[PDB]
């Protein structure tokens, strides 16, 4: 689904830190 940008946010292509990022900071805080 998605879509829009997908090609920029939902490819998995290696986000070795930024799967992290999502359980350590995903909010501005």
């Amino acid at each position: 689904t998605g879509h829009r940008m997908a090609w920029d946010m939902m490819m998995n292509w290696s986000p070795t830190a930024a799967l992290v990022v999502a359980q350590l900071l995903r909010i501005p805080q």
